[PDB]
């Protein structure tokens, strides 16, 4: 919308549990074909704004494509990692901490955002992500995340401190319908 340049991290769930045939042909097959939406639908709303791609997976974040205003390479990422197996241990600190990393060298007066779609029951994390949480929030990272049906406490907690104690940034999505509405949502400004 050109008013406001964001910054927007998503971080995709590619961990064991997105092997889940329940959304059909499986949870990652599905997110991606979403996800590539979201992008073209993002950067002709957001024409001046920025995207980073961040996936969980083997018990890593890994960069899958770097922060630019080009959907392109955005859409690249997404296809190289559609054609791969889910894998592993999620870990939403390895995911934050990685998310800093890519937020931190952008210019101060861009939004700072993280866009994580998780499907998983845990997080399994190497330190204490009470203290990556704490980092967010001083340094105004905005976290939204996209649970696939299960209530994970950490989530609720992170979006709930990084959003100014609001709790609807965690939020559930039960099918594809839902998830599209949910992305749609994303690509409108975040308020306040």
């Amino acid at each position: 919308q050109r008013g406001i340049i964001r910054s927007l991290i998503l971080t995709l769930d590619c961990s064991e549990a997105m092997l889940e045939k329940d959304l059909r042909p499986n949870r990652h097959a599905m997110i991606i074909q979403y996800a590539i939406d979201f992008v073209h639908e993002f950067f002709d709303q957001n024409p001046i704004s920025q995207m980073g791609i961040i996936i969980m997976r083997n018990g890593l974040a890994q960069l899958v494509s770097q922060v630019s205003g080009n959907p392109q390479d955005h859409i690249d990422a997404l296809k190289s990692i559609r054609k791969q197996e889910p894998k592993g241990n999620p870990s939403l600190q390895n995911a934050l901490e990685m998310a800093r990393g890519l937020l931190l060298p952008v210019p101060a007066h861009c939004t700072r955002e993280v866009l994580i779609v998780f499907g998983s029951l845990s997080t399994t994390d190497p330190g204490d992500i009470h203290q990556t949480i704490d980092s967010l929030v001083s340094e105004k990272i905005r976290v939204k995340v996209l649970g696939l049906s299960a209530q994970v406490a950490i989530c609720k907690e992170l979006c709930k401190a990084t959003n100014y104690g609001d709790e609807s940034f965690y939020k559930i999505l039960l099918d594809e319908t839902h998830l599209k509405e949910l992305f749609n949502e994303a690509v409108t400004p975040l308020p306040v």
